[PDB]
């Protein structure tokens, strides 16, 4: 009884941000999130424009953007609306509730003003979600909980993963899914996004480990692949994005049957 | 065989940042870290100047500082040198190694350029330390690992805490201690800093829980208290800082015997 992305977008308990995302995934035949891990605004915006049609989401990394301004984010929003993708900020919210509330809304980045999605670690307990929600729910935003990590020695396993799933399921008005390596929730309203993805086997020199789109979407049951260096270190980033999109999309279609 | 702060500063395996910190704690009779959770540079700098003599450390929160500039941090460094306290940035590094390396060195904040200490969550595995170390060791910086958290529902317990201690003990060239609620390492070279501290019992509305300086330094064996609202919401923040300093210092002296 596995539903297509387009049918999941209509589920009774679906969050509006998840619904918007699932609808554009189905329309564009993409379940690829670009991890835009670049330090220059011009490169961020040129990638967003050229790859926009091929992606369902762009993961920003504002903490490394040397020439960040709120105007850069305005131009990114224009591209996101034009090409139809969501903006997901990488910042790892992972503090007591009172702190994440202020980190999400304020400072120089004003993340909640432009990010459709943010992610949080569950280690502080559910106050991390409650603090974020106090800013995000009035703004009609969503959050992803980090239930598993792709890196060597990850402690997001076993009971920790189970606690992340429970915290999501109990905060479904704001939490729309997970960063995970696999399907972790049985409820189809939740999105599973998986980083640590490359076409070829391997890793990096600092604990990253890769699995293929076919493995993580097809066998492990995740919904979306998050891809950084597999695309951004390639010469032709458009062609690379298309190879990842086609891989993730076919893997989804084959599992759906 | 519990050693004073001044003797711990001379231990063979002590990290230079820890040694500097332990020496000024002993000299100034303070084991208080101010959590400067304010949004205005003028308030940050006025607190740093007036409370500098009473603290061993100031925990900055640059992600909420509405008028951050690197010049603000230069003026903070002048005060830190004048009054003799370390600068500890609150940012919860909690990503794969390749990402934390860039987050620590770059973007608009350039944290490694001005922060003596940073803290990291251990959930990603030891790549989080290896990535930070690649920037921090050349800069002669130190790191604290979050082994326990003060908030309700914290998952930093049991095997997770044990993994944080092992990761610290195996990366002693860069990791100088812990954010924890108690002594977690038996090795006296490591510093234990404890947030969630107030003179009175209670908590906040978003999962924070408080224990007293006497409990966390005296009974639980921690070295330093981290105090935010107990000081910054008080009318006279200097008097409040002095009450917390005297509480934490006496608790340390009584345990030492
Ligand atoms: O468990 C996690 C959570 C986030 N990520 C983030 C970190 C980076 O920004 C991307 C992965 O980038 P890549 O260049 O594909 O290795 O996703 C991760 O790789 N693993
Ligand atoms: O486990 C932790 C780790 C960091 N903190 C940080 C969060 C805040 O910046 C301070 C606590 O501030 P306070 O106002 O004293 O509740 O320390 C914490 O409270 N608990
Ligand atoms: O056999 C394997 O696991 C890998 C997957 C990507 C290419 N070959
Ligand atoms: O009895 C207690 O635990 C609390 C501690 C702070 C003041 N009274």
């Amino acid at each position: 009884m596995e539903l297509s992305f387009g049918a999941r977008a209509e589920l009774p308990r679906i969050h509006p941000v998840a619904s918007k995302l699932l609808r554009l995934m189905q329309k564009k035949e993409t379940n690829l999130c670009l991890s835009a891990d670049v330090s220059l605004a011009r490169e961020l915006l040129q990638l967003a424009d050229a790859l926009g049609p091929s992606i369902c989401m762009l993961k920003t990394h504002v903490d490394i953007l040397n020439d960040f301004t709120l105007d850069v984010m305005k131009e990114l929003i224009t591209l996101a609306k034009c090409h139809e993708f969501l903006i997901f900020e990488d910042r790892k919210f992972a503090d007591i509730g009172n702190n994440v509330k202020k980190q999400y809304e304020g400072g120089i980045f004003k993340i909640a003003s432009w990010a459709d999605l943010v992610n949080a670690h569950v280690v502080p307990g559910s106050g991390v979600v409650k603090g974020l929600q106090e800013v995000g729910l009035p703004l009609h935003r969503g959050c992803l909980l980090i239930a598993e990590m792709s890196s060597t020695g990850s402690l997001a396993t076993g009971d920790y993963t189970r606690a992340a799933v429970r915290m999501a399921e109990e905060h479904s008005e704001f939490v729309v899914g997970f960063i995970s390596g696999s399907r972790v929730s049985m409820k189809p309203e939740f999105l599973h996004l998986t980083p640590g993805v490359q076409l070829e086997a391997g890793g990096d020199n600092l604990g990253q480990q890769y699995n293929s789109p076919q493995e993580v979407i097809g066998k492990r049951g995740s919904d979306i692949i998050i891809v950084g260096r597999g695309i951004i270190s390639a010469a032709d980033r458009l062609e690379a994005a298309e190879m990842y999109r086609k891989a993730a999309w076919e893997a989804y279609l084959s599992r759906l049957g």
